[PDB]
C-alpha cells in the first residue's frame, strides 16, 4: 500500500518518459504540501475571521500590496493577520506561523521612488518579513530597497520582483543580491510578448534551483475564480506546472484580495500542488541538483548534502534541523528532499521567512530552557518529533534525519543523525 | 559554414545542454523561432467562424483541423459549415506558397448503454460527406472503439478515430483504448468534472506519454484560452498551458468556444500559433530522443527502421527537412514519433492521407497531383523534388542545405527502406 | 566549470591537477579515459591492499620486515606445501616483524595472516587433511581463511562447523576454481565473508580466454553486495626472475583494481622469487595510480542506483557520509568500529577518502585490511570514566595520527562516523569537522 | 528466439548500468559475431614459411608486421614475396579470400632529432615493394609525421602512416601527432622504459579512448602474450591484457616475438583471436554508442551523416551486416567509429584498400574482381550481392536475416549517401 501511494511507481521509473506513463489518479498524496501560498490582502480577505479561515486552508504568507490603500488600511491588515494568527497560539504543537510580506507600489516613470522609501520605512516599524520589490531592472536597484530598510531592517528578506526585458536580461546579477525572485507574469506579460513569458518563468525558476534560492510564481494562476467558484483546466494546469517548473512558492492576487471565493482559490492551490508535488521525478531532479550544486568546504553545504542522501536511502518521513536564521533549512530544501524538513527555531521572524523555501515546516519552539545546552538541544528535536507524530508526518517505526551543530548560535551545523520515531 | 547567429535561434543553446535543470536555465527570450510550427491547430466551427472570409482568416492564422461539434446543429447546418471550410481551402489552389490542405473531423455527441442511434446517424452522415477524422465522445473501453469502427461501415474505414478521455473508466481503461484507436483526445472539460479537477494534468501527462511511445496522436482539448471567448488577450495561465501541452508532448492542441462562439476566433488560433512555435524550440530533444529511442522496442519493420536512422541523419546534420514519399502517412507518421527538429515533409497522391497527417507533429503535407510517369524510379525522383521546391518555396530550405530523403524500393505502400542525403542544388 | 571554480580558488589549480582529478570531473567515461594524465600524481595513500604469499624468499625475520614496509598488508601461508611446524615458524616470524613497529601506536602496521587450505582434491567435501589444518588455524589465531575449491554453500559450512566454536570470528574467503563454483556463486558469496578468483586453476577448468570475464563478474558482484574480492595468481609472475615486470603484468594489476578488487595478490613472486620486496613494491606503485583513475562520478552512481534502500542505521549513515566526503574533498572520514563492519559499510561506496578505523579488536584491525581503504588504527588506551569522553578521544587519536602520518593537514575536513550507545551495531552519527 | 538472446553476452548488453553489465556477464554464454579487433602478427624467422603463413592466416592473423630493426632489404623482400604467396594461395575461391595487409616497422630516430638516413632507405624500399602501412617508430611530434610522409614520395600518398608513441614526448604532443597521422600505435616496450612502467596503462587507455573519439585506428603492442614465446598457454595476466586493450577500445592487438620468433607463433594468433571474439561481446555497446553519439561532431558530409543513420538503423533491428561499398576503405571507416554490433562487410575493387581496412574495428574486407559491368547500377548490385553470398559462406549471415546497405548516387570515391535496409533470402 505504501509504494502505490504518492506516485511512488512513476517516482521508481528509469526514464522522465516511463515516469510520466506511470501516474496515477488513483495515487493519493500523502506527504504534507510543500510548495507555500502567498494571498493578497484585500477588501474580500482582511476580516479577522476571513483570515483564520484562509490559514486553515493553506496560507503561509500574506501579501500586503502597497499600490492600493493608505498606510492605516495597511497596518489594520497587519494586526487582524495577526489576530487571526495568534488564535491559533493555545496549541504550541499544532502552530502555524504566517509570513507578512510588503509590495512595493514601484519606481513608476523615474530607481528608488520616494513613496517607496516612505512604504519600505513603514514595513521596517511594523516588522514585516519580506518585501516584494517592484520592477526590479539591476543589482543597484536592490541595494537601493536595502538601504531604505535600514539598520533595523537587516533581517528582512528582499524579494526581487521580474515584471520586463531588462530585468529578464541582468538576471544573474539580479539573483545574486536579492534573497529570492518573483515571476512577476502580469507586466512581464505587458512587456515582452505574451507567448515567451513561460520561458523567461522556466529560466527564472530553473537558475534560482540552481542558486539555491527562493523563486516564487505569481498573477493570473486562478484569475476565473475571481468570480467562479471552479477554476478553468487551464489554471489547475498552470497551478502544477508551476510547481513542476520548481517554483518554492505560488501566489494569489485578485483571487483572494477582492474576488468572491478567496478561501476556495487558497484551497485549490493547495490541492494542486500537493498532486504536482508527487508527480516530481525525484530520482532525475535530486541527481541533477547534486551533480550542479558546486564542491563546498562550508559544513552547513557539506552536512545538507549527507542528510538529503541518507533521506533518500531510507525513504525518511522528515528532516528535523534546528536553525536560528533558517539557513540550515534553506541548504536542505535546495537538494529538493521527498523528507519535510521539520525547521524548529526559537526565532519568531526565520519562522514565518522559511515559508518561502520550498518544504520546510516551520516550528516556533516555545518550551522552558534548558541549564545544559546538549539536553537543550535534544529536547528541541523531540520537540520536532511530537509535533510531527500530532500533524501526521511520523509515525512509531518512521526514520527521521537530524541535523544540529556543535556549539550554540547560527552557522556551526556539522551533524547529522539517522534517529527511529518511539 | 552555419555562423554564430544560427546556433543563437531556435533555443539552440539550450538544445545542446548537458542535463534538463541546464536547458532550462538556457532558455533565452530573444533567441527567436525559425522552423515552421509543428503542433496542428483544431478550431471548433460554429457561429463565429462559420462564414468562409471569416474561414479563409483561420487558415491564414494557422487552423490545419476543422471540428464539428455534433452535440449542438442540425446535418443541414454541419453539410454547410462543410462546404463552407472545403470553400475557403480551395480558395488558395492558385498559390502555391499559400494553398494547405486541411482536415474536417466529427465530434460525436457521445452516449445510454452502447453506441446512441444519433451518433450511428451522425457517423453515417460523415462517411457520406468525406469527413478525415472521427473524436469519438466519452469512450470508455474497446468495445466503444469497436462500435464506431462499425458504424463507419463499409465505405469508411479510413477515417481516423480518435477517441475521447473524458471520465474515470476512460483513464483507468486508457491502455486497451489507445491499442484499438488511431489516437486520443484529452478531452479536459468532462474530465475536469467526472474527476477531481486537480487530478486532470496527472491524467493528461499520462496520456501524452504513453501516446508518445505508442507512437500514436495525441490532443490536447478545452480551455486552453477560455478568457479570449471575451477578451482580444488571454491570461498568464492561458498562455502557460498551451506552452506546456506542447512541452508534455501533444500532437494537437485546440480551440472550442474560443473560435466556435467567442468574439476573436482569429486572435486564438494566432496565439495558440505564436506559443506553439516558441514552445516547439524550448523542447529538450537531447534527452527526448535518447528517451524515445530506449523505449521504442526493437525492430524488424524497414519503416521503423528507416525512420529511425533518418531522424538520427538529420539531427546530425542539422537537416532543414525529411522528405517522406507517403500513400497512407504511415511512413510519415514513424519519422514523426521520433521528433525530430526537421520538418517532415510528406509528399502524397492521397488527399486524404494529405489531410489526416495533420494529427502527426512536425509533417508538413504536399499533395501531389502530376499524371504518373511511365518509369517509376522517374516518377519517385519528380516527387522529391517537388518536396524540394515547396519547401524552398516555403522557406523552409536553400540551395546548400541538407534533406534526408526517405523513399521504398517498390511502388505502393508498406515498403520504405531507404534513407539518403541529399545536398540541396 | 561552475561546480569546482570556489574550490579551485581556495585550493588550487595545483591541486586540481593531481590524483587524475581532470578525469573525475568528466561528464562521461570517454572523456575521463581521454583525461587520464601520465603527469597527474598520485597523492591517497594506497587503498588496494597486497597479499604476499609467505615462503623460503620471504620467512625471515629481517625480509619480512622489508616487505611490511614495501606495503604488506596480508599475510598467506600455503598449506598446500609445508608441515604445520613450518607454518607456525613462518606466522611467529611475522609475529615478530609486525611487533617490531608496535612502540609507536600511532604509526604501527596491523598485518592479517590468512590460511590458505589444500583442498578437496578428488574428494566431494572437506578433506581430512583440511579439518585438522583448520584447527591448526584456529589454535595459531589466524585471521583468515582462503578456502581452496568452493563449489557450494555446504562447502563453506564444513569450513565454518572445522573451524569449531572459538573460530567463530576468523573471515572465510571462498576460492571459485571451477565451473561449478561460477555457477553457483550467488549461494556461495551469500555464505561467505567474501571471494577469492582464484585465475590459476579457473584458468586450467574452464577456457583460458573466459576468465576475463569470470573475474569481471565475481568482482562486479562481490561490489554489488558489499563483499570483499580478491583477484589472484599470475599477476606479475615475471618478476619470480626479472626485477621489472611484463607490459601484460602492469596492464593486470591496474585493470584488476579498476575492476573494483579490493586486494590483489602475489604467489610465486614473494613465496619463492628473486624480488619479493620489488613485487610488493610494485604492486603498491601500480595500484595506487590506478585507484586515482577510477571514474569515481559514475562508480558512485551506479552503486547508489543499485543498493536497495535500507532502514539499517550503519548503512543510511555511511552513504550519507561518503557524499559528504565527495562534496568537500575530504581527506579521510574516521570510523569508531568494534568489528569492522562499520568500515565494511564506508568501503562499500568506493569514497576517495581514506578510511581512518579506530578500533580497540587488534583482530579486527588485521581484518579490515579485506576492505578497500580501510586503513586500521588500533587504539590500545583504558576506557574513560564518561563513555561520550571515551568516544571523543578515540576521534581524536584519529586526527592526530593522522595529522602526523600526512593523512590530514590543517584545513582540511574530515568525516567523522560514531555511534549513539557502546556496543557494535549502533553507528548512526555524521559530523564535519575542520582540522586545526 | 529465446537462443538468440541468451548467446553474445545479450543479458548484459541490455543492462542499465555498467555495474550490472559486469554483474550479468556469463562465461556459458558463447560468442557469434565474427571476431572484429584485427591481429598483427610480426614475421620472422618463426613464421616465414609459405606453409607456415598459410596456417596464419586461418587462424587469423590480418596484418603482417615487418620489423626493419632487424634484417636487410633482402630478406624483408622475401617476407614480402612469401606473405604474397601464401594470400594469393586462396585467391581461387573469391567468397572466402582473405586481403593481408603488409605493415612496414621502422627502425627509427636513434640518437638523431628526426628522421634517420636508413628511415629515408627503408622507407623508399616499402613504397617499392608496395606496402601498405607504415608503424613509424618513436614520433615526438607533428613534424616526425610529416617527414616520414615526404620520404614516401609521390608514389606513397595512399600508405597509412600510424605513428608509434614511445616516449614522454609523444604523450605529451599525442594531439598534434594524431591529427596528422592516420592511426597510432601504443608501443608499450620503449613506451615502459622511458615513462614510468606503472603509468603506461594510463597512457594506454587514453590514447584509445581519444582515437576512439576522433574515429582514427589505434593498435596496443608489445608483450600482450609474452610467454607464448616458450610455452603453449599464456599466463591469467597476458589474456587479461588482451581482453582489456579490446574492452579499452583498441582497433587492432599485436604478436611481436610470439610469431616472430617462437615456437607457438599459430597457437599465439588463435588465442589472440579466442580472447578478443570473447573481450568484444562483452562490450557495454549501451554507454559506447551514446557517448560517440554525443561526442561526435555535428557533420555536414553525406558520408558521415549517412553512416549514424547506418549504425543506428542496425541496431533498431539487430542487423547481422552492414554492406558498404567503398573505394579507398572510408565510407567503411566511418561506419567502423561508431562501434556498430554488426559486422561491416566492405566491398572493394582497390586491394590496397581491402589490405589498409583491417585498421578499422569491426571491418571485414572483401575483393572484388569482377570488371565493370556497363549498367552502373546493376555494377552496384552485383557487388551488394557478393557481398551478401560472401557473408552466407562466412558464416555472418544467414536467410531471413535483416542487413543494412550503404551506397552512393555516381561512381568514384566520396559520394556515398544511401542507406537501405535488405533482408536476406
Ligand atoms: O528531473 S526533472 O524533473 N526533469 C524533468 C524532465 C523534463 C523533460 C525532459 C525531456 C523530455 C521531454 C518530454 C518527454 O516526454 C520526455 O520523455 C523527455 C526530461 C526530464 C528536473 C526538473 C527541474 C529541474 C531539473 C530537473
Ligand atoms: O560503455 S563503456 O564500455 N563504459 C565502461 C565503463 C567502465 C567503468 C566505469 C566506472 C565504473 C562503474 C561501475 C563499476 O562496477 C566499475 O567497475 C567502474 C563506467 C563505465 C565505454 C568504453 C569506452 C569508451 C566509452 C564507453
Ligand atoms: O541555521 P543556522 O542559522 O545556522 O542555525 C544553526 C544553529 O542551530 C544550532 O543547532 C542550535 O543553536 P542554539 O542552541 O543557539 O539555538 C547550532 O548548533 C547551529 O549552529
Ligand atoms: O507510407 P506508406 O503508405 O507506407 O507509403 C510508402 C511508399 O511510398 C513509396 O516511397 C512510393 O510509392 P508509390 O510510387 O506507389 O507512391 C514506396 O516505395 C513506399 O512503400
Ligand atoms: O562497526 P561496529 O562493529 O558496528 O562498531 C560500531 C560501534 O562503535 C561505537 O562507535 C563505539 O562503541 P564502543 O564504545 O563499544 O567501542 C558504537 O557507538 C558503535 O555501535
Ligand atoms: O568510401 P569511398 O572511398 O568514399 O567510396 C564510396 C564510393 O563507392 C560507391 O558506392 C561505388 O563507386 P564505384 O562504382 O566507383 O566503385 C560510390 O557511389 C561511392 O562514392
Ligand atoms: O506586480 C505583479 O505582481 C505583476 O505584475 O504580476
Ligand atoms: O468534449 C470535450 O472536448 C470535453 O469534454 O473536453
Ligand atoms: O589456488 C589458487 O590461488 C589459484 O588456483 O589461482
Ligand atoms: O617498438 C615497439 O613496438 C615497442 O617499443 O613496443
Ligand atoms: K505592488
Ligand atoms: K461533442
Ligand atoms: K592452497
Ligand atoms: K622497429
Ligand atoms: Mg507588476
Ligand atoms: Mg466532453
Ligand atoms: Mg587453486
Ligand atoms: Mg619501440
Amino acid at each position: 500500500a505504501f509504494f502505490q501511494q504518492q506516485q511512488l511507481p512513476a517516482a521508481m521509473a528509469d526514464t522522465f518518459l516511463e515516469h510520466l506513463c506511470l501516474l496515477d489518479i488513483d495515487s493519493e498524496p500523502v506527504a504534507a504540501r510543500s510548495t507555500s501560498i502567498i494571498a493578497t490582502i484585500g477588501p474580500a480577505s482582511r476580516s479577522v475571521e476571513r483570515l483564520k479561515e484562509m490559514i486553515k486552508a493553506g496560507m503561509n504568507i500574506a501579501r500586503l500590496n502597497f499600490s492600493h490603500g493608505s498606510h492605516e488600511y495597511h497596518a489594520e491588515s497587519i494586526a487582524n493577520v495577526r489576530e487571526a494568527v495568534e488564535s491559533f497560539a493555545g496549541s504550541p504543537l499544532s502552530y502555524r506561523p504566517v509570513a507578512i510580506a510588503l509590495d512595493t507600489k514601484g519606481p513608476g516613470s523615474g530607481g528608488l521612488s520616494e513613496q517607496d522609501v516612505r512604504d519600505l520605512r513603514f514595513g521596517v516599524e511594523h516588522g514585516v518579513d519580506i518585501v516584494f520589490a517592484s520592477f526590479v531592472r539591476k543589482a543597484s536597484d536592490v541595494a537601493a530597497v536595502r538601504a531604505a530598510l535600514g539598520p533595523e531592517g537587516h533581517g528582512i528578506k528582499i524579494i526581487s520582483k521580474i515584471e520586463n526585458h531588462e530585468g529578464v536580461k541582468r538576471f544573474d546579477e539580479i539573483l545574486e543580491v536579492s534573497d529570492g525572485i518573483m515571476v512577476a507574469r502580469g507586466d512581464l506579460g505587458i512587456e515582452i510578448p505574451a507567448e515567451k513569458v513561460f520561458l523567461a518563468q522556466k529560466m527564472m525558476i530553473g537558475r534560482c534551483n540552481l542558486a539555491g534560492k527562493p523563486v516564487v510564481c505569481a498573477t493570473q494562476m486562478l484569475e476565473s475564480m475571481i468570480t467562479k467558484p471552479r477554476p478553468t483546466r487551464a489554471e489547475t494546469s498552470d497551478v502544477a506546472n508551476a510547481v513542476l517548473d520548481g517554483a518554492d512558492c505560488i501566489m494569489l492576487s485578485g483571487e483572494t484580495a477582492k474576488g468572491n471565493f478567496p478561501v476556495e482559490a487558497v484551497k485549490m492551490q493547495h490541492a494542486i500542488a500537493r498532486e504536482a508535488e508527487a508527480a516530481v521525478y525525484h530520482r532525475q531532479l535530486f541527481e541533477e541538483l547534486r551533480r550542479a550544486a558546486p564542491l563546498s568546504r562550508d559544513p552547513t553545504e557539506v552536512t545538507a548534502i549527507g542528510a538529503v542522501e541518507a533521506a533518500f536511502k531510507c525513504c525518511a518521513a522528515a528532516i528535523i534541523v534546528l536553525t536560528t536564521t533558517g539557513r540550515s533549512a534553506q541548504l536542505l530544501s535546495r537538494y529538493r528532499p521527498r523528507a519535510a524538513v521539520i525547521a524548529v527555531t526559537r526565532s519568531a521572524q526565520a519562522a514565518r521567512q522559511v515559508h518561502l523555501c520550498r518544504g520546510v515546516f516551520p516550528l516556533l519552539y516555545r518550551e522552558p530552557p534548558e541549564a545544559i545546552w546538549a539536553d537543550d538541544v535534544d529536547r528541541r528535536v523531540q520537540f520536532g518529533i511530537e509535533s510531527g507524530k500530532l500533524r501526521g508526518f511520523l509515525r512509531v517505526g518512521d526514520l527521521v534525519i537530524v541535523v544540529t551543530g556543535w556549539r550554540p548560535g547560527s552557522g556551526y551545523t556539522n551533524i547529522m543523525r539517522v534517529l527511529s520515531i518511539s
